[PDB]
């Protein structure tokens, strides 16, 4: 019964998944709202997003880390580690700053919680100090997300985790538009949370379209595994 189950046991298999951003940028208030499912007995997510409002004004895969880390793969001689599905039902605050740069910054904020069965992704997300034919704003980026390490560390004054990672954007022109992610994430509930030690999360993400669908939308594979922390279990090996 997912309106009584707590943490990790939220987590035991296919959980479905709503995504609701709210977003601002250059004059164009614009929504986005995916739909899918994630298990994080595999950390696999499949989800297709649609914008509602029309055509979306940034590239897609500008969007795609604002866009559930509580999905992510532990693994077992790491379970102690997982902010993320300690944090669940009641969820937490995944704050950020995405500094583009020689471009803009996107500011988000969302909470991550259940609500019934459902693990839901509600972020409201600004645009600020865009060039109007820049690689975001011009549409000059591919359609692709490559893969990539986020470093997690506790910040136990705060009773929550940070991340600063680049996300790297190949641009059509063969350039690369970096895109600097500074993130906090907090309880929102008052129960007691798992405070990790310094570990990452690698993902992956495959990037493609619905061929019948006629509305603005990127539909979405994507894995996350937590990593780093092995001595132990590399010491078995020996």
């Amino acid at each position: 019964d997912p309106m009584v189950s707590k943490g990790e046991e939220l987590f035991t298999g296919v959980v479905p998944i709503l995504v609701e951003l709210d977003g601002d940028v250059n004059g164009h208030k614009f929504s986005v709202r995916g739909e899918g499912e994630g298990d994080a007995t595999n950390g696999k997510l499949t989800l297709k997003f649609i914008c509602t409002t029309g055509k979306l004004p940034v590239p897609w895969p500008t969007l795609v880390t604002t866009l559930v880390l509580c999905f992510a793969r532990y693994p077992d001689h790491m379970k102690q580690h997982d902010f993320f599905k300690s944090a669940m039902p009641e969820g937490y605050v995944q704050e950020r700053t995405i500094s583009f740069k020689d471009d803009g910054y996107y500011k988000t904020r969302a909470e991550v919680k259940f609500e019934g069965d459902t693990l839901v992704n509600r972020i409201e997300l600004k645009g600020i100090d865009f060039k109007e034919d820049g690689n975001i704003l011009g549409h000059k980026l591919e359609y692709n997300q490559n893969s990539h390490n986020a470093y997690i560390t506790a910040d136990k004054q705060k009773n929550g985790i940070k991340s600063n990672f680049k996300i790297r954007h190949n641009v059509e022109d063969g350039s690369v538009q970096l895109a600097d992610h500074y993130q906090q994430n907090t309880p929102i509930g008052d129960g007691p949370v798992l405070l990790p030690d310094n570990h990452y999360l690698s993902t992956q993400n495959k990037l493609s379209k619905d061929p019948n669908e006629k509305r603005d939308h990127m539909v979405l594979l994507e894995f996350v595994t937590a990593a780093g922390i092995t001595l132990g279990m590399d010491e078995l090996y020996k």
